[PDB]
C-alpha cells in the first residue's frame, strides 16, 4: 500500500525541493511513500548526500527509498513519475540540438515507464521542453494510454493566481478560474477572461490592455525574471507547482492548467497530436476533464494558433532529429 | 492574529528551504503567517527573487511579507526569530576571528529583538557558533528573559532518530528518548542510553562500543559527511530541524533536544552561564522543561565536562574579542 513515487534529476535544485515535500507527506497525505530517486552518474555522489539528508529529516511518512542511476530500478512499480531531469539548453545549441539530446533521454524513460512502471502510472514532465519531451516519452510507450501523461504548466498557472492575488490585495485562495493554454513556455497563453476574485470577474475589473498585454508579458517572462534575481532556477515554486499539479491530478479539484495529450474531441479546434495545456477540472477518481465550453476572444484564439503552431513545429523537429517515420 | 516570523539570511540555502515550509503553514498549522525576511545588502537582490518565488507559490496561508536589510523593520513585532544568517568560518580564521565577526552580528540582532520584537518572542539561533551566538544575543537584550532563547541541536537529534530508525529497520516514528547534550557541534553528546524502539530499550539491544563510539562519531561527523557528498550545506534537513524544534517549542511534545540558557536549577551540575543543550519536554503552553532525573554513565558525564568546557571557553573568547567587562 505505500505509494512509489519517482523523481528524475533528483539531486538537482528542483528535484531536491520536491523530494522532501513528497517525503513529508505533502502529496499523498497520510499515505506512506516509497521515494524513487534517479540521477545520472555525475549526480550519484550528490544524490547519495541528498539521501543522507532524507534520513536526517526523520520523516515517518517515508516507507522506503530507491536511489539509483539504473532506470529499470528507478522506474519499477512506480505510481507517479516526476520527469524533472533533462538535457539543459546550452550556448551554441539549436532547438534541434536540444530536441536531439532530450529525445534520447525521454525515449528511454518513456519506454522505461512502459516496461517497468505500473500501467496506471501518472507522468508529469517538467524538464524542458516539457510538452515535446512528454510527447517523446508517450510515443515510446505502446502499452500506456494518454491519461498517463502530463506536462507541467502549473507554475505559470500559480504565477497568475499569485500575481492577481497581489493586484486585488486578496489572499491567493480567492482567485479562481485562471489557466495557461498551449506550450509550457515561449507561447503559453495567460488567460484571464474567465477569472474571478472574492465576487467580481477579474476580466471586467482590470483593463484588457493590461491583462492581455503587460500582465501576459509578465507571466511569459516570470521564469527568467526570477532566475535573474536569484541567480538560480525557480526551484521551490516549481517544485510546488509540480506537487500541486499531481496533487489535483490524483485527488481532484474552479479549474487548473494541465498540458495533456489532446483528446479525440479536440476541444477549441486544437488539433490532436501534441501535448497541449488546457483549463481542466479533475474528478475525485483522478480523471482529467478539459473545460470545453468557454468564450474565447480574438486575443485568446490568436494566441492558441501561435502556441499550437509552435508545438506542431517543435514535434516535427523532434521527429527530424530522431530519424522517425510516419508510423512512429 | 497572523503570526510574524523572522528568518535572517533568508536568501541563503537554509533560509530558502525554511521560508516556503513556514509559508505553506507547516510551522503554525492553519494560522496565517507574516513572513519576515532579512538579508545583508549583497543578498537583497537574491532575496527579492526568493520573494518573487513566494508569490509564485500562491500560498493562502501567507498573510504578508516583510523583506528587508533594515533590522528594525525585520525584527519589528515578530513572535518567532530564526537567526540563520551569520559570518561563515573562512580559511585563515581563528575562532576568535569567528567570534569577533559573529559577535557584532548577534549583539545587533540581540538588541534588535529586545527593542523591536515582542517581549514574548522565541529565538532559535542556527548560525554557527549557535550556542555562543545565542549567548551574545541574549546578553544584548536586557528586557528579555532566557525563555526567549534557544540554539538548535535538533538536526543532530533527528540524525540520531533517523540513524537508529534505519538500524532497527523501523519507521522513525518508533524511536524515542534520544538527545544531544551541550554544544551544537564539536563536542555534542549523542546520548542513546535512554532511547527506546517499538518496545525494547536501544541501550540493551546495541553494543556500548557502537552507540558510544562508532555511532557517536557518526553523529558528530554527519554534517561534514553530507557536505562532502552534496557539495553543499545540509539545507533541507536543517530547515526541517529548526522548523520542528520551534514547532515543539510552540505546541509541546518522549523528549527533544534544545540548547537553552542553563536554568538556575543547574541540572546535572551543568554550570549556569552558557547556552547548553538538554533533553527537554515542552508543555502545551510552550513552556520548556529540562528532563532532570536521568542515569548518566561515565561516558555521558565525561562527555558533558568536555562540552561545557568548550562552551565556557568559547564564551570567554567572545568576551575577550568583544572587549567586555564583568558586568557585561
Amino acid at each position: 500500500e505505500p505509494i512509489h513515487i519517482l523523481i528524475t534529476g533528483a539531486a538537482g535544485q528542483i528535484g531536491y525541493a520536491l523530494t522532501f515535500r513528497i517525503a513529508k507527506g505533502d502529496l499523498c497525505g497520510d499515505r506512506k511513500v516509497v521515494l524513487h530517486l534517479l540521477e545520472i552518474p555525475f549526480g550519484m555522489k550528490a544524490l547519495e548526500g541528498c539521501v543522507m539528508e532524507l534520513q536526517d529529516c526523520a520523516f515517518p511518512n517515508v516507507a522506503g527509498i530507491v536511489w539509483t542511476d539504473k532506470v529499470e530500478e528507478a522506474f519499477k512499480g512506480v505510481d507517479v513519475a516526476f520527469l524533472v531531469g533533462s538535457f539543459p539548453r546550452k550556448d551554441g545549441m539549436d532547438r534541434s540540438d536540444l530536441l536531439a539530446k532530450n529525445g534520447g533521454i525521454f525515449t528511454v524513460q518513456g519506454k522505461a515507464l512502459n516496461d517497468y512502471a505500473k500501467p496506471t502510472v501518472k507522468v508529469l514532465v517538467v524538464g524542458n521542453p516539457a510538452n515535446t519531451n512528454c510527447l517523446i516519452a508517450q510515443a515510446s510507450a505502446p502499452k500506456l494510454q494518454n491519461k498517463n501523461w502530463c506536462a507541467m504548466t502549473r507554475l505559470d498557472h500559480n504565477r497568475m493566481v499569485g500575481a492577481l492575488a497581489a493586484k486585488f490585495g486578496v489572499t491567493p485562495e480567492k482567485i479562481h478560474k485562471v489557466c495557461i493554454w498551449g506550450n509550457h513556455s515561449n507561447t503559453q497563453v495567460p488567460d484571464t477572461t474567465h477569472a474571478t476574485v472574492d465576487t467580481v470577474k477579474v476580466a471586467d475589473k482590470l483593463p484588457k490592455e493590461y491583462l492581455e498585454g503587460e500582465f501576459a508579458q509578465m507571466i511569459a517572462t516570470r521564469g527568467g525574471a526570477v532566475i535573474k534575481m536569484r541567480g538560480a532556477s525557480s526551484a521551490a515554486s516549481a517544485a510546488n507547482a509540480a506537487l500541486t499539479c499531481v496533487k489535483d491530478w490524483l485527488y481532484g479539484t474552479d479549474f487548473v492548467s494541465m498540458a495533456i495529450p489532446v483528446p479525440d474531441n479536440e476541444p477549441y479546434g486544437i488539433k490532436q497530436g501534441t501535448i497541449f495545456s488546457f483549463p481542466v477540472t479533475v474528478s475525485k477518481d483522478g480523471e482529467v476533464h478539459v473545460v470545453e465550453g468557454l468564450e474565447l476572444n480574438d486575443w485568446v484564439k490568436g494566441r492558441l494558433e501561435a502556441t499550437e503552431k509552435e508545438l506542431i513545429g517543435e514535434k516535427e523537429t523532434a521527429w527530424k532529429v530522431l530519424g522517425l517515420l510516419e508510423h512512429h
